């Protein structure tokens, strides 16, 4: 049966709104996705990502007006839907890196979660990150169990906005859970300005930080070793008072130099949203959105096993508005941030 | 050559859009109740197959001037007079087709509106006024409308401006014009580029075409933006699809800036002559497209006899969230009630 609800974390009365897909939903949902897959090339094909708006449409109705809501709801944490189809026998094996695993069996995932972001926004990627892509893989690599990549297992992915130094950060990260037998879990935190000192949230408004590119990042390229070497002055947060967005990395954020009031805040807010982070886990054909305006995100540590049986997700950026990014992208339908 | 993408109900499709559009005046009170707007994005998505199709090509290519939807129902007996001033034309008939432009609308964005304009209302109303004739405001006639970006002055413009036609005998012209860069050349490009310009709030934002009784405060920061603008730029983003931001009777380059105001003066001589005519007839809805063109109207003689021109008009924002800081609430459509 379908169902749908708003689950708190902390203050945050609608930081989670999951919607239950029902049988039928869940079937209408893949046949969607399949008839894309016999249709188009690939799930972000320029013949495809020209239609996929429209098509999204096609999605089960009841969802459509939950995935709105969720859209218009500008304290979001993580908008989830459970219960997608996943046929594992016929998915195969997780592969060993993401270099091999757009694979034909995963397609029709990466189809689906194209469909349910093209209700959010515009899909993009990053001209730095898996070669372009904009359905990218999250697996485990052997090699990158120690590291702050997506690829990472043994080792805590810690949290930050994604791509938080940029401009054009996506408005939401989606994921698509392929199979997670050991319920491993994305971590997500948003600030709850009622549990910090006013004075702290005022000098965090202030540009008086630097948010440098993480080492995942030419007229644009020339601006990131600029982003590196002589970062803009930028804000931690931005908007309402009332309804602040959120843009911070745990390990790529710094106050201005000599800006001891700044470091101070930066401090305080890294020890706030370290204090307030939780889990969201996807079992199979679970998809979540996070706001990346509004939650840092990371990963717990886990166990790979890397024997074709580990954790993979489906991952994509989403914007609210692709035109913004124009001057970073090839040309008009091109979706590949740092291309030209 | 598709600047102009124009989409031609065939008799099921414009009988289709008419019965969602009634389907809505049947479940809400306004178009632009809270209620609505929320199930606005998703019901715009029974409209026609084909004709998202086509909204959905527009909303994408980003030198796009106007999305032109030909061939809407309107019942012109039905409708009655068109009123004589916009604060009596939130009419019982006219609702069906201020429901309809947000249909339409919502397929391309999120619709706005501005505390300093008509009161707030998102659907607003295009119609001739006596006293307004030679006025530089949509209710003017006798003059030309002088083309503009909508709303120039303001981070928060909207992406586009919906124009819903009921009613237009003489069958009077919006103008239009874009830029091509390669034709105005790299040197005044790169001025446009610069943060050398002031654009001022037009006279529709003043209290003069907002009722009386609307709160001062309203208008606190509209007449900051007449007083001390902000030094911003006429052309921003790519070099080979940059945005277009002016106005022909409230732009002007910062002083001294001699450069600038050759730049503007070149900028004014190439859109004037280029400006061209798009004649929305009754049940034509054009979206301009307001990061690449300007528009503006014709001059007409109004009859003020109740068979005038009437257009109802719509703000639509790619991103809502962006202007939460001018937004009382999450849902408040209406820019600068905060
Ligand atoms: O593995 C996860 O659950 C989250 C992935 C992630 O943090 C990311 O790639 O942005
Ligand atoms: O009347 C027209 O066709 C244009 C109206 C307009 O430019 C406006 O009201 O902003
Ligand atoms: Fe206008």
């Amino acid at each position: 049966h379908h169902s749908s609800g708003l689950v708190p974390r902390g203050s945050h009365m609608t930081a989670i709104r999951e919607i239950r897909l029902s049988e039928p939903e869940s079937a209408q949902a893949a046949l969607l996705a399949l008839e894309c897959a016999q249709r188009y090339a690939e799930p972000d094909s320029a013949d495809f990502l020209a239609d996929a708006a429209v098509l999204a449409h096609d999605l089960p109705r009841a969802v459509r007006r939950e995935v709105e809501r969720a859209r218009l709801d500008d304290r979001l944490h993580a908008l989830v839907v459970r219960g997608n189809d996943v046929d594992q026998d016929a998915l195969g094996p997780t592969p060993p890196h993401w270099r091999q695993a757009r694979t034909a069996a995963s397609r029709r995932y990466g189809f689906l979660l194209v469909l349910y972001a093209s209700l959010l926004g515009d899909v993009v990627g990053w001209a730095t990150q898996q070669d372009g892509r904009v359905v990218t893989d999250v697996l485990p690599i052997e090699g990158q169990e120690d590291s702050q990549v997506g690829s990472s297992s043994s080792v805590e992915l810690g949290w930050h906005t994604e791509d938080a130094f940029s401009p054009y950060r996506a408005d939401y990260v989606g994921l698509f859970s392929l199979r997670n037998p050991d319920s491993v879990a994305t971590t997500v935190a948003g600030l709850d300005p009622d549990l910090v000192g006013p004075a702290v949230v005022d000098v965090l408004f202030g540009e008086r930080f630097h948010i440098r590119p993480d080492n995942s990042h030419s007229d644009y390229f020339a601006g990131i070793v600029e982003a590196v070497e002589n970062p803009r002055a930028v804000s931690i947060l931005r908007g309402h008072r009332d309804a602040p967005q959120l843009c911070v990395d745990s390990y790529f954020t710094t106050a201005v130099d000599g800006d001891a009031e700044a470091a101070g805040a930066l401090d305080t807010l890294i020890k706030h949203l370290g204090g307030a982070l939780y889990e969201v886990v996807l079992g199979p054909g679970d998809v979540a959105f996070l706001d990346n305006r509004n939650v840092v995100h990371g990963r717990r540590p886990f166990r790979a096993r890397f024997d074709g049986t580990d954790r993979w997700l489906k991952r994509i950026n989403v914007t609210a508005d692709l035109r913004k990014s124009r001057a970073a992208r090839r040309d008009a339908q091109a979706r590949v941030l740092g291309e030209a």
